[PDB]
């Protein structure tokens, strides 16, 4: 019966069988709640809905996710997704067969250990096992040396990794993510007179940055342009047909991951965040690490990310230094690829936590790492 | 023994059993009070006349409504009425089943409170429920989705509902409504020396304009092509044969939904109350109302009211909204329609407030909404 | 040549000239035709006569208004009085100079139209206006603000002005005037043997009413007392020298005022049709209205009539409203003295119809109104 | 020639000069519109009022604000405003002397733009100076550290201030204010019956409100005390003389700031609004921000407001945390007189924008942000 | 006018003078810049903070050491604190009296060198003389033989004096110190959910350290008895309040000064280190050092950190050695301590390196070393 992998992460879930190419079922990681009246209850109807549903029905719901910057906040609505991810939306029975679930690095231990506590007690999961997002990208690219920028609308961090070693003590996290992008967009917007203030239309919004926005290659020179009316202004239409003007914000909103200062984020942008890293290492090291930058993870869909990211980490290395930033396809897929590919591997399967191994030695055992 | 639903309604009052198809008795919520000398007592011959006997005997009374604006203004009246309905008309005693009321949202608390006293105390009326006018009628459509404006000679109303789950805090109201129509229509014939003035004559006019007036497509143009005599000209006959030449008035009456300004209506017309209730929700809502809306209500029987509803309404809208008007056949019935449905569903069956459960409770009952 | 101003009312028709503080000539609006034989003819003697000639000729002649309840059904009389008028009464040729006529609001279109056909293709008149009266009895006043009840023996009707704008949705007319009256008198006077029958007769008891009836400051009160003999009752001399002892009737005939229903008027007493007119404006003018009730016309030369009118309305008001009724000498000539003052004013000029508009536009000019 | 202070926001207009203690001029910035008929034109008479005219003619007037939710929706109007109030009120020439304008944060960047192009263009300013209405506030309380919680009929903002520092990243600001308030007891009236649907009797609402309305401390107490009758009870007395009697509504309206569901506002109460600003600011600085909480704006002058203020607020945080509200005297002047401090310091005068220097330079200046 | 003496060490800036027994002005030598915003300029307020008023005003700035490693990274900042240093804080104008600073041993040349420079040209030092932390450190202590371990948040150094000879050939140096440690806390303190990340929070973080670590006697056995809630947790409150629990870490975190890998240090723990560099010296010296270990600088503040280093070498050495720590009061102002006697004494007059004397010499006179 093989096995099950789930890409459990913040914003989207993405799962699919150990095996597959692509994920096959993938939806948002978003419980709705009947915001006007009270619900229905004796008529039926519904108290809540989940990912697409929650999509079809947008309009009437709060819309709430429970995971935030990578953490699972509520875990109430998290296990409520759970159940309607495999169980409903897969068409899976928990102990079938054994499951793969993820996670940022740098964590609060106790959200891999509910995790793990909820898999084996609220559901019968057979065995199971959690990964590193970051190291899951690089499988999926076959490398195994390099930096790893994954970066969703959770977290961004830098994994390195080198011949097949990582360098745990090097690896960085931010809070800067997509729901900054989103959130300061909301924001900015408002600057042309569309205000976006529900939980609803901060959907919407997000479908507006996935759609228009890009990242200045260079973007002093952007701003002065801006000043001209050009191709750089795009008519946004709306889901009631109402069209907005969308100008400098385009590239603004993804200016800030490199300008963090921009949301008061008092850090180094993530082309600093990166080289800094590198820096953290040997300089036996660093020079392979420069020409294996893989980038991964969906914020990095914005046309022109590798583009820029490749010229600032350029001017700050020396210019002695090779450098490849990795931008492959799917990208949004990798750390999920990565998944399947580890789970198909004869040598992993030694690395299973199985439900009984968990009750006999108890919640500590999902930090163990040997491999 | 089933129940009974009564659309006890301003202007009309439709009643008949839950199952039926349509109203087994329709007639006029009016008290008539012999008008010429007292009345006779003595010799019995009577004191008061309801609904069809009432138009019977017409011209020696002074015609009442009990209800005005949606609201029970002469209880006296009303209860005698009531009584009159389902008790004389219908042949039933009351406690042979429990009925079904309605009436318009955003009533003041003590007309649904005070009628509720009066099923239980003056009749037996052994299990009651009141529900809202435009609810039902969407019921009969089928439909989940949609704006229903109901407008009849009390009110004009909008609700706004989705996918099962209505929206409170956007329901509209207006006082204009048929009456308003009626009393424009017996002060504008009297630009051709028609001048009718009494209760009785009131009745005649509103005969007049529900066989003769119509909704201009385009009111400007019609008041062009009004100059010159054509088909718009109509002679109406009254019921002492003598004949009358309707011109103009013949559209500019139902001009005044759009136009309120015409009898000092400080509002906006019904195409911009809509299209504001619209507004007023979510943008990820709005498209599906747009295409969804049920129109229904005697006064939107008008020849034309739906297609001038979805020109201007089209107008407000962007071109990119697909709208789309529904009215039916029996759009008249539509609110009755709706409650033979409602009290015919196994479900419903809990929302039933007892004789006793209100004595133990006490009114504030009437206002509970769970479904 | 100034202006001439013709208050031609139904009733009484007063003509002065613009810039005059009271009429010239005052007369009654009535053809007379020879009633016994046929007339003469060949011997000339007169076929017709008018106002105080057919006043001196009464008693052999049929009299006929020509107006009626504010009216022209007679074009044919009508024509002829006006003619009569200011051609042999004031010894003035239309052409001389411009006219001011009038009217009661909420006529038939063609009442107006008509008039002013005759006006420039019968008569001379080289430029004419037409007013409504109640308006023109406020600018007599002075005031800008008020109520106007202006009640003849044609119509009665109530105006309501605030600060120079008036609010043509709440303008109230009744049938109910001063022939009804006069009627009802004449039915009430057989009680006690007195049978007017003829339309001479008619006039006769209008001189009584004129003379001797008043109103009842509390009706009950003086029915009552009317059951002792008193100063209630009064002697009138006849033409022919027998005399007529009047009794209640002296205050009962005015009280179908206040209580329509004696004379089959399904309709509210003035004091409610008042109270009512007020109560369909804005709670933010009824304030100012309640104290400047402006009374004028003829039919308001009852004694008492102001008395009671304050009384009843005060107590239909609430009692924190100060209410306060005008009642200046010459009501009888209120409308046209504000006619007076219209045509004097310099700004007012702009409002003429020049012979010569009117053929170039035609009949629909009448109704313009923009002051 | 000193300056001029003009607090041209929403609802009122409050202008003064600088260096005074107080405005010399308070008006609301309504234009009202003669509703019936058409004006008058060619007699003057008058085709638009404003303020306190517009309140003396209320309710023959359509009443329109320019300014919604901070923001001038109708320029036409709001430069007849300004004209009407310096020009008109004041006894002022635009070239005497420079002015100082104000805004609410988070405004469309046209707003402020359009606004200087008329002071320029339209009048004859000869330097001039917008400022954020929250800055302002705090400069009246004179303190260099807080929250500034300003809130009126327009919009409702927090901005956070350190020892002089402002920090824009962390501003609120929500459409929920004075207006949604006077709207929502509009409806909540229904309830007992008194519907006030027109522009005019929105104001009086508004005046019912400033005078009865208060802050529920605890309100679920206060909502099981309003089930007996007591002081919670009052008899307001409209213009024309009728009363009203207001019951839960008295202090159901104000809940709505801590329940914004109340009104279909899928937020967060005003006092989460307030705390989680306060999250989003370092923990070095959150301590002071708690112990200076000043609140200003009209809405504020609700009995208790700072009092469950500081309930709830004292909730959500830490107990060891010591929190203070300020809430002075002149409140609802609070940001004007900030103004007249500003203009009178001395530093200040850089801040100018003179008309040549905005004519040489152009738009843009107006967001310059040195001080 | 004696002299000034001057710790000018990373951390903190240590000042008083020649001859007291301890520093006048403690304070960080930390530079802060307003984050937010710019800054201010044109109404002053300040662009800069220094040590205990970047400490008052620490959420809003950007907090930076000029001293990272024991090197002056940031001259600009270094200098402007040197200003703020004696001549603000201790009111001392450079001129009245020459002074110490100090530096840890093996600095690149240019550190000593432009220091020296700044002091002849930006200040007017009279006189001024470089010592060695460690050997000062002795000087307090009062010994002439021994180990001297200082460390601080710069670094870690071990330097070995016999009789009062200096063994330069056996002087360790550790990039390893309190910042390492500060840093790891941050890091560890996510696996309790306490994400520290900006430079204000850092400052927090080392409060906490200084406050709640300690220096575990058996690492292991703390591991293992930390299994079990304990004495262990404590309670740390935040500036706002809330409050964190601190468990394992409080001392895992100095575990890393014994196991260096723990942050990726490769290298020896403090014990070898120090062991070690014994190991370098000859046999015939060995045993005096080892009774004469003095511990100082104030990362040795850890309670426990002598109780086992006295563990650890003990077991690394013979058994038959004698081994002694010193670890005095005052330990983070020896070094401070040691200068002050320094200056103090009548010989050491000959080692000032008069401003002159640079002068004519130049740049390398500061490596002197005769004594
Ligand atoms: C409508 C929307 C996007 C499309 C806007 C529309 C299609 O285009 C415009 O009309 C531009 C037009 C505009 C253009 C130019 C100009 O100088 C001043 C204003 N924007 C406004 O007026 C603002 C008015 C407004 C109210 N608070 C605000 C807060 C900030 C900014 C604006 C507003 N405005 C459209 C809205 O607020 C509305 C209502 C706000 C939602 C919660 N209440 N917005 C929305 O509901 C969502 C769907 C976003
Ligand atoms: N076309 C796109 N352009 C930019 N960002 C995108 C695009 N599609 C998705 N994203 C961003 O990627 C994130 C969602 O996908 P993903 O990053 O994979 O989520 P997660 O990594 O949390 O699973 C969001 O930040 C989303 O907006
Ligand atoms: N043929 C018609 N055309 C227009 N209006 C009609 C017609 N028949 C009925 N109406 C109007 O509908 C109202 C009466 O029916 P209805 O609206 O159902 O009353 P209610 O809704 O109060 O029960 C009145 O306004 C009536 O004039
Ligand atoms: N003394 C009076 N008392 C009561 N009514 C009078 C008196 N004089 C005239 N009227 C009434 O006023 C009307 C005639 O004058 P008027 O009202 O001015 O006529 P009109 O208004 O039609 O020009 C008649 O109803 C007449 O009886
Ligand atoms: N006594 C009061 N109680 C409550 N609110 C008030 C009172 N007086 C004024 N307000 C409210 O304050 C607003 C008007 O004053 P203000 O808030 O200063 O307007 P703005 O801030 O837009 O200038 C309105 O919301 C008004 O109702
Ligand atoms: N109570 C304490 N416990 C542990 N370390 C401390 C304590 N107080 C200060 N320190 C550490 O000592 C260093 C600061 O003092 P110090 O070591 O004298 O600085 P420096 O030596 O650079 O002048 C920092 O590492 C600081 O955290
Ligand atoms: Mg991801
Ligand atoms: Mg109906
Ligand atoms: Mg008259
Ligand atoms: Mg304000
Ligand atoms: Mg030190």
């Amino acid at each position: 019966t093989t096995a099950l992998v789930c890409d459990n992460g913040s914003g989207l879930v993405k799962a699919g069988f150990a095996g597959d190419d692509a994920p096959r079922a993938v939806f948002p990681s978003i419980v709705g709640r009947p915001r006007h009246q009270g619900v229905m209850v004796g008529m039926g109807q519904k108290d809540s809905y989940v990912g697409d549903e929650a999509q079809s029905k947008r309009g009437i719901l709060t819309l709430k996710y429970p995971i935030e910057h990578g953490i699972i906040t509520n875990w109430d609505d998290m296990e409520k997704i759970w159940h309607h991810t495999f169980y409903n939306e897969l068409r899976v029975a928990p102990e079938e067969h054994p499951t793969l679930l993820t996670e940022a690095p740098l964590n609060p231990k106790a959200n891999r250990e509910k995790m793990t506590q909820i898999m084996f007690e609220t559901f019968n999961v057979p065995a199971m096992y959690v990964a590193i997002q970051a190291v899951l990208s690089l499988y999926a690219s076959g490398r195994t040396t390099g930096i790893v920028l994954d970066s969703g609308d959770g977290v961004t961090h830098n994994v390195p990794i080198y011949e097949g070693y990582a360098l745990p003590h090097a690896i960085m996290r931010l809070d800067l993510a997509g729901r900054d992008l989103t959130d300061y967009l909301m924001k900015i917007l408002t600057e042309r007179g569309y205000s976006f203030v529900t939980t609803a239309e901060r959907e919407i919004v997000r479908d507006i940055k996935e759609k228009l926005c890009y990242v200045a290659l260079d973007f002093e020179n952007e701003m002065a342009t801006a000043a001209s009316s050009s191709s750089l202004e795009k008519s946004y239409e709306l889901p009631d047909g109402q069209v907005i003007t969308i100008g400098n914000e385009r590239f603004r909103c993804p200016e800030t991951l490199f300008q963090p200062s921009f949301i008061g984020m008092e850090s180094a942008g993530i082309h600093e965040t990166t080289y800094n890293s590198i820096m953290k290492c040997d300089i036996d090291i660093r020079k392979d690490l420069y020409a294996n930058n893989v980038m991964s993870g969906g914020t990095t869909m914005y046309p022109g990310i590798a583009d820029r990211m490749q010229k600032e980490i350029t001017a700050l290395a020396p210019s002695t230094m090779k450098i490849k930033i990795i931008a492959p396809p799917e990208r949004k897929y990798s750390v999920w690829i990565g998944g399947s590919i580890l789970a198909s591997l004869s040598t992993f399967q030694q690395m299973w936590i199985t439900k009984q191994e968990y009750d006999e030695a108890g919640p500590s055992i999902v930090h163990r790492k040997c491999f």
